[PDB]
C-alpha cells in the first residue's frame, strides 16, 4: 500500500 | 522487486 519503497511496497 | 504491482511490490 502507501508504505515501503519502490522495491518492496504494501 | 520486478514483481507484483503498484501496490504489492516485489
Amino acid at each position: 500500500x502507501p508504505f515501503x519503497n519502490q522495491y518492496v511496497a504494501l
